[PDB]
């Protein structure tokens, strides 16, 4: 059976077959979770540079970095910012099942410095969701903070 997990741990480090890079469109490697995987996975970086709402997979080895752009909301309005987080979810979904894994270990994109200084959990979760949830992989999500361990744990529970 396909589960959603929630582990508070550096996704560099995932158990997963493949793993999201919360990316910029520049496929440059930045700093916060964009450094931990540009550091463990850096021949991924090659040619991974795509636009904001898409995802683009670069092998490394045989393991699959997926780069998927959320928006930065500092610079899209909220409806524009909504639409982009959602389509680059749904992008993650259809690299994750072209790629046939078993597994994809996930951040909650646009929630860190692409958040606007605003807290978009629940936004940015839900979009996850409704694009992974038509997918037959096991998903673990990944954060840092507790309290949002928490809240994703009781998200994920609550569908169930
Ligand atoms: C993951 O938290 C973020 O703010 C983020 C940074 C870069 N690209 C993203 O898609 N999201």
């Amino acid at each position: 059976a396909p589960s959603y997990r929630v582990k508070r741990m550096d996704i560099a480090k995932n158990d997963e077959e493949c793993v999201v890079n919360a990316a910029n469109p520049r496929g440059l490697p930045g700093d916060g979770v964009c450094k931990a995987v540009y550091k463990k996975w850096p021949e991924s970086f090659k040619n991974s540079a795509t636009p904001v709402g898409t995802a683009k997979t670069v092998m490394c080895g045989t393991y699959p970095v997926i780069h998927a752009v959320g928006p930065n909301f500092s610079n899209y309005s909220e409806s524009e910012g909504d639409r982009e987080l959602a389509a680059a979810y749904r992008e993650v979904a259809k690299e994750v099942t072209r790629l046939g894994v078993n597994s994809v270990a996930i951040p909650l994109l646009s929630t860190g410095v692409y958040s606007g200084g605003k807290d978009r959990l629940t936004q940015s979760l839900n979009h996850l969701f409704t694009a992974m949830d038509s997918t037959d992989a096991d998903v673990v999500i990944y954060c840092r903070d507790k309290e949002w361990e928490k809240k994703i744990s009781e998200a994920i529970q609550m569908r169930t």
